[PDB]
């Protein structure tokens, strides 16, 4: 690689962090987007306010403030569902470790009540919240709605850093190794300057996703994440081993890799900052499909881009990796739905099964009130699309269980929907090829009714190749595609994916069976139970 292959491709102007005019030749359509107008001007400099005000059909007059609504937006964290919800809007949070608090919630369910039919809410796959049915008229009071209560929705889609990841028992299991919300805090905090905006993270050449790890389970999934902070102690210190790259897409999926580096725990913010300076630098801006920052550590080597990081370390210091990691290898991961005994004596946890992440308004103050009578106004996400609520007085336990909004929220669902995770699919994703959730519901009630198992089998569905809720991590996967009954009609059908592993002795499954119609799945999938995971005809 040549010296002038590392010379950084952006430069900061007035605040900004813009492409220099000698790097702009070949960019995609995204990237010209960001140099006609500076997405986070819409919240730093409150250009929202202004643009709320236009009705949205002058707004589609002219390419500006189409791209604006569009484009721009998702740097407030704000999705205009142009296809299957014209004029509403998807909003998407940041939530480190998946933490919400009862004010907060009720506050997200007071949103989307106001929007009756187009109103609902979604627990994400990186344990978040999505909200649903915004105008854009009411966008600043929303902007100021979410600070009161303590929330941000800076920077959690485009080209930006996503929600932070940890665990989601961190400061409540007894078997945890280190407690990981100061970590998804700190990395939260920096990475939206403290809830005001920080441009010097918000031009990447594409999105990248952060986790810290806490459990032996790795819950955090970090093998898929782009940056991947492994416990560790090193010459008797503790800190984190680093892995970088994993990420999924339509054209290739990539598990992390060492970067062969390890940091102490107080150099959590500066080496992902170090790493996203590196990307931001230096990464390619063509097409968007080679943009995820795995590209650029292939087009530098895994060295090459390892000193890229450590330049841009204080005093340019970054340790080798500890040989040995934390984390043991021996370890089955843990069901975390039902009540479980926490680290502090006397109080315990509840895992509740949302299905397929769906929540109304009602459901959301429900839960809210739970988390208020019987623990301590703390409600955690997480990524299978599930809730606990931590720190309830053991002694409560008998009478929480006898609430009647635990028989659809349950504490002991079947095995299958313990496992069950679907992404938003096509009731508001334009990019989606067919329904999930209520698909994937029906079709897991039916093939539940079929087969008793005790083996925990997670089943994944994603509704197009983007894969949103990574089938390649699924013991049994599937992904949206069109496809043909017996009579040659268009119908809905699945990829079906087999293989996938998590935990420690991760690896990504792979299309098994292609193009099967959805209305075929129950069978193949009995069978499939029957056949390789040791499930028995009822
Ligand atoms: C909500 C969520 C799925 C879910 O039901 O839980 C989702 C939703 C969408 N994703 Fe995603 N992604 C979700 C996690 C993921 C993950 C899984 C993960 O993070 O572990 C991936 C695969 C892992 C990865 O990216 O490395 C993922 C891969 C993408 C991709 C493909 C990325 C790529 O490099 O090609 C896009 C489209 C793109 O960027 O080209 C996409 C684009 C989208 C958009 C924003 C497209 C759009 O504007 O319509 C979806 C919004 C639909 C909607 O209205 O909800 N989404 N998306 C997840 C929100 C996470 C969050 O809170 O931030
Ligand atoms: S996998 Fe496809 S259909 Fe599902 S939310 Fe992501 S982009 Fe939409
Ligand atoms: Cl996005
Ligand atoms: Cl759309
Ligand atoms: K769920």
């Amino acid at each position: 690689v040549a010296a002038e292959r590392l010379e950084p491709r952006v430069e900061e102007k007035d605040g900004y962090w813009i492409l220099k005019e000698q790097f702009r030749k070949g960019i995609n359509p995204q990237e010209k987007v960001k140099i006609e107008k500076e997405p986070m001007k819409l919240f730093m400099e409150n250009g929202i306010e202004e643009l709320a005000k236009i009705p949205i059909e002058e707004i589609d007059q002219s390419k500006l403030t189409k791209d604006d609504i569009d484009v721009r937006l998702k740097w407030l964290g704000l999705f205009h569902r142009r296809k299957n919800q014209y004029g509403r809007f998807m909003m998407r949070l940041k939530l480190p470790n998946g933490v919400t608090t009862s004010a907060q919630t009720r506050y997200l369910a007071s949103v989307i009540r106001k929007y009756g039919k187009e109103g609902c809410a979604d627990i994400t796959t990186r344990q978040n919240w999505q909200i649903r049915g915004v105008v854009l008229p009411d966008v600043p009071e929303i902007l100021k709605g979410l600070a009161e209560v303590g929330l941000t929705s800076l920077q959690s889609g485009m080209d930006n850093v996503r929600n932070p990841v940890g665990n989601p028992l961190a400061g409540i299991d007894p078997e945890e190794i280190v407690d990981t919300r100061p970590y998804t805090n700190l990395l939260s905090q920096f990475i939206t300057g403290n809830s005001r905006g920080n441009p010097a993270v918000s031009n990447l050449p594409r999105k990248w996703k952060p986790c810290v790890v806490g459990s032996h389970d790795l819950y955090e999934h970090p093998h898929i994440n782009d940056l991947a902070y492994m416990p560790a102690t090193k010459d008797g210190r503790f800190g984190f081993n680093l892995l970088v790259g994993g990420f999924f897409s339509a054209k290739r999926c990539d598990e992390a890799i060492p970067l062969d580096a390890w940091v102490p725990a107080d150099d959590v913010v500066p080496v992902c900052r170090a790493i996203l300076e590196a990307f931001r630098d230096l990464g390619f801006r063509g097409n968007r499909q080679k943009c995820r920052m795995m590209w650029l550590i292939d087009e530098l080597g895994v060295e090459g881009f390892r000193a890229e990081v450590e330049k841009r370390m204080p005093q340019q210091q970054l340790e080798r990796a500890s040989p040995e990691d934390l984390v043991q290898k021996q370890w089955e991961r843990r069901d975390y739905l039902g009540v479980h005994p926490q680290k502090q004596e006397g109080y315990s946890f509840i895992g509740l099964h949302i299905p397929v992440g769906r929540v109304q308004a009602d459901d959301m103050d429900e839960l809210a009130r739970l988390a208020d009578e019987y623990g301590s106004g703390e409600i955690r996400l997480t990524v299978e699309q599930n809730i606990i609520i931590p720190n309830i007085e053991t002694s409560k336990i008998e009478a929480l269980l006898k609430e009647p909004v635990l028989s659809t929220f349950s504490p002991d669902p079947p095995i299958l929907m313990k496992g069950l995770v679907a992404c938003t699919g096509n009731q508001f994703c334009g990019q989606a090829i067919i329904e999930t959730k209520a698909r994937s519901l029906k079709i897991t009630e039916e093939v539940q009714r079929q087969v008793s198992l005790t083996k925990p089998v997670r089943m994944h569905w994603t509704g197009c190749p983007n894969t949103c809720a990574q089938v390649q991590v699924a013991d049994i996967g599937f992904m949206g595609c069109l496809t043909r009954d017996k009579n040659g009609k268009t119908v809905e059908g699945a990829d079906v994916f087999l293989g996938g592993r998590i935990g420690s002795d991760s690896h990504l499954g792979e299309v098994y069976k292609k193009a099967v119609p959805c209305d075929d799945l129950v069978p193949l999938v009995v069978d499939l139970l029957v056949n390789n995971f040791g499930a028995v005809p009822r």
